[PDB]
């Protein structure tokens, strides 16, 4: 009569990015957001409902979480016994295998495998849709999680309407890869409360999504690489503008981002993005992958570059 069940989901990049919620709570976006699932970067996390655990407990990389965390975790667990109908508390046991130290996300694939092992441990059979709206609650990148290959969370207007699908390329994220360069109060709320150029962000976000989606139809990696590449830089020059202003960007950043421009001249295509963070991504043709690599490693240390492929499968249940 214990109920309990295992899943695996990986991380996502955000291609055109999610910043800024319209609502904090539910955690309902400003704008619909684009990512790709990463075949390297996954949580594995298993959930045990027992009548008789009397609160919830979260072992994460083998250590028992601090106080903070506890509550945020019980906080989330409560929207689960609410879904499921019922009381029980659960001892979670997870593991990320996302190099966090490094400043890589790992809640995007926390919460998505953590969705997806409480509707196997309790029997939901809930739809995609209803996984991604689970996720969302913990984390808007979580949504997106639940899928693989390229992902769009639709930003919806409330709890039942906000939540992502995945998007069938006709396989083409299986020739794309992402090159990880890790690099040497504010935020999306921070920003979207104050930026002065917030509103620059908002009418120009939809047409550079649609402007990707075409790209993905037509497999058109310039095209793609191009618009995704100047959304994320309008998505720094938010925080610009903040009150007071931020940036997540630092000189090495700025380093990475000319080598990528070098690469382009030089007849390797590839587009960079960054996030919360100074680390910059690359996307590039796998074709072209082990050799954009090579430029970066005539600059950077080889243990600060990363190669990822994009995964076309989404979360998983472990057996």
């Amino acid at each position: 009569m214990v109920k309990s069940g295992k899943a695996r989901a990986h991380t996502n990049i955000a291609l055109i990015k999610y910043w800024g919620k319209a609502d904090e709570t539910y955690i309902i976006p400003m704008n619909n957001s684009l990512s790709v699932t990463l075949d390297r970067f996954y949580t594995e996390t298993k959930v045990t409902f027992d009548p008789d655990f009397t609160e919830d407990c979260l072992i994460l990389n083998g250590n028992e979480v601090n106080a903070k965390e506890k509550e945020k975790i019980q906080n989330y667990m409560n929207i689960v016994r609410d879904l499921a109908g019922n009381r029980l508390h659960a001892r979670i046991e997870s593991e990320n295998y996302v190099p966090t130290a490094a400043g890589l996300a790992s809640s995007a694939s926390a919460y998505a495998a953590l969705a997806a092992a409480c509707n196997e441990a309790l029997s939901l059979n809930l739809s995609d849709t209803d996984l991604s709206r689970l996720a969302r609650r913990g984390s808007g990148s979580a949504s997106r999680s639940i899928f693989g290959g390229f992902a769009e969370w639709e930003k919806g207007h409330d709890d039942l309407t906000s939540y992502a699908h995945g998007i069938n390329s006709n396989g083409w994220e299986k020739d794309l890869s992402m090159i990880f360069v890790v690099i040497n109060r504010s935020g999306m709320s921070l920003t979207r409360d104050t930026s002065r150029f917030y509103q620059y962000w908002l009418d120009h976000v939809d047409e550079d999504l649609n402007e990707a989606k075409e790209a993905v139809k037509n497999q058109d990696f310039q095209r793609l690489g191009e618009v995704i590449e100047a959304n994320g830089l309008r998505m720094h020059a938010t925080n610009l503008g903040a009150q007071p202003p931020f940036t997540y960007l630092v000189q090495e950043s700025y380093d990475a981002m000319a080598i990528v421009e070098q690469c382009r001249k030089a007849n390797l295509p590839c587009y960079f993005t960054m996030d919360a963070g100074p680390n910059v991504k690359v996307l590039v043709e796998k074709k072209n992958k082990q050799a954009v690599m090579e430029q970066f490693l005539k600059v950077f240390d080889e243990s600060k570059i990363i190669a990822s492929d994009i995964i076309s499968s989404g979360v998983e249940i472990i057996k």
